[PDB]
């Protein structure tokens, strides 16, 4: 996955 810790809207 992408960085959810950063961009939580990514997931």
């Amino acid at each position: 996955s992408c960085s959810c810790k950063r961009n939580f809207l990514c997931c």
